[PDB]
């Protein structure tokens, strides 16, 4: 459950936040497969509540009504079709599994669901699964409100409602089975793994009990004995009775401290500087590399809804973001996930963003198709960070340097550092307020390399900066603190 199951040479997955199945299908064929991406994180494929107040918010997808594959992203056929086409081009699908709960207890009974399934939060009735009052932790929770009131009580964090969301009784075999029934349907369809939503609110043991019920991956696409990839969403910063390590026996876990610290380092908050990244990784108190799923921002914290809050870098901070994703895709620690978002009318007031609820681009609630502009960018308000030259190229950079050790580190004691990945790649960063110009040891073979940040190698020529490596591996670099992208990256496959 620790292995991604991506095919040889692909090292990252991209979160295509709120995309339709049909658009993801096309994206696998026309860009992801050709570009060397390993897989895609899809938004919950199961029927959810249709919330109109606010109008169709993004979080309404974390409020399940049944396990029918019917949502704003498409129906069951389109979902199947998507997994098949993507798999056929070597791009895996990972489902966002919302199994800790159903919808909010305050939600009104009726058929206001993405598939028309009837549900009644009041009476605990979800006939479409089916579930009844006997399947929730109402009687198990010991708080006066029934919700989670204190996070220093590991019991209540698991047994009570997360801000009103009906908590499933995961110790019951009936519930575990309905859930495994759901997940096995997806595995047999072809999905390669799952993102376990709100895993902090589930008992490690209950999760393990559900995993034991899961099938091996579809043998038409995966070698016999392949276990699904499991990554547990667990927000664990400092001091909390619950540790992300309690979940190692089930699979990987989201390391939220990663993006948080990278954000404060790159923003240079409270005196932090890049030279401190020398021992980036476990040395910084992060989980072991083989259990970590890393990222700079997520659909949650990019809009102040998760961990990290303000330090987190997003597409809104374009310049520092590219540099952050660059360092991430270049560093060996963890398995990397790339964010791909959409624009929303950010409206700050007294510090908070009153539009952090805004759902994906749409027309009367109908999500907009992703349009591809002539320069490869996206229209209809989709940001498509994965299509940005600097990002897409670092994705490939990771593939090329895969397996290569961390070496030839350089830092000026401030904010300009550089390091290499064996003899397959090298990257340099200038985050100081003054130009950088020096000769570093790259441990790379002599030759002429195309800088993949400022450009692309295109048949015998570089469309951007060019670096020259001497016989002793040395090479000169020069980056103005005023450059569009203050960092340079070259690799074995960008050599002329
Ligand atoms: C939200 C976060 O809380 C903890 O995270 C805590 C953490 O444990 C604690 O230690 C400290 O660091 O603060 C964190 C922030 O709450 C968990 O540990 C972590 O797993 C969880 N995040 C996952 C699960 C949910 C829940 O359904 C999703 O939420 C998402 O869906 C929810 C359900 O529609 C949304 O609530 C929404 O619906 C509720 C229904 O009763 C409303 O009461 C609420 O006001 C409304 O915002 C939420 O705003 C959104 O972010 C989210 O996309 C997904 O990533
Ligand atoms: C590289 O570009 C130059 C023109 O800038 C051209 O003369 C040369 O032949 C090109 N090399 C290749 C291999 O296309
Ligand atoms: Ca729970």
């Amino acid at each position: 459950q620790y292995s991604p199951n991506t095919q040889q040479g692909r090292t990252s997955i991209v979160h295509l936040f709120e995309w339709r199945w049909v658009d993801i299908a096309l994206e696998c064929e026309r860009y992801l497969a050709p570009k060397g991406f390993g897989g895609v994180q899809v938004s919950p494929p199961n029927e959810n509540v249709a919330i109109y107040n606010p109008f169709r918010p993004w979080w309404e997808r974390y409020q399940p009504v049944s396990y029918k594959l019917c949502t704003r992203s498409g129906n069951e056929d389109e979902f199947r079709n998507m997994v098949t086409r993507c798999n056929n081009v070597g791009v895996r699908i990972y489902v966002d599994a919302v199994i800790n709960h159903m919808c909010g207890n305050a939600v009104s009974a009726g058929t206001s669901s993405t598939c028309g399934s009837y549900f009644n939060p009041g009476s605990r009735d979800f006939p479409a699964v089916p579930y009844s009052g006997w399947d929730f932790n109402d009687g198990k929770c010991k708080t006066g409100s029934g919700d989670i009131e204190n996070y220093n009580d590991a019991t209540q964090v698991r047994d009570c409602r997360l801000t009103g969301l009906l908590d499933l009784a995961l110790e019951k075999d009936y519930v575990r089975s309905k859930i495994a029934e759901y997940m096995n349907h997806l595995i047999d369809i072809g999905v390669a793994g799952f993102r376990l939503d709100a895993s902090k609110h589930m008992w490690p043991g209950d999760i393990k009990a559900i995993l034991d019920k899961l099938h091996n991956l579809n043998s038409n696409w995966f070698p016999a004995g392949s276990k699904p990839f499991i990554y547990q969403e667990v927000i664990d910063l400092g001091g909390e009775p619950i540790k992300s390590s309690d979940y190692f026996g089930n699979g990987r876990v989201t390391e939220f401290k990663y993006g948080a610290k990278l954000g404060t380092v790159i923003r240079k908050w409270n005196g932090e500087k890049m030279s401190y990244l020398k021992n980036w990784g476990e040395g910084w108190g992060f989980v072991p590399s083989d259990r970590a799923l890393v990222f700079v921002d997520s659909h949650d914290n990019q809009r102040g809804h998760g961990a990290g809050g303000a330090s987190i870098l997003t597409f809104w901070d374009a310049r520092l973001y590219k540099m952050a994703v660059g360092f991430m895709l270049a560093h060996p620690y963890g398995f990397t996930r790339v964010m791909s978002s959409y624009r929303w009318p950010r409206q700050f007031q007294n510090g908070n963003d009153v539009n952090d609820w805004v759902g994906p681009p749409n027309n009367n609630g109908v999500i907009k198709e992703v349009t591809i502009n002539p320069d490869t960018t996206c229209g209809n308000d989709w940001v498509c960070e994965h299509r940005w030259r600097q990002i897409r190229n670092m994705v490939i950079f990771r593939n090329v340097v895969d397996g290569q050790p961390f070496t030839n580190w350089y830092d000026n004691g401030s904010n300009q550092v550089a390091f290499g990945r064996g003899n397959r790649g090298f990257i340099v960063f200038n985050n100081d307020d003054w130009s950088f110009s020096l000769t570093l040891q790259t441990g790379l073979p002599a030759g002429t390399y195309c800088d993949v940040i400022s450009g692309d190698k295109i048949n015998g020529n570089c469309t951007g900066i060019k670096i020259y490596v001497s016989d002793d591996g040395k090479a000169h670099f020069s980056i103005s603190n005023s450059a569009e992208d203050p960092f340079i990256a070259i690799h074995a496959e960008s050599k002329l």
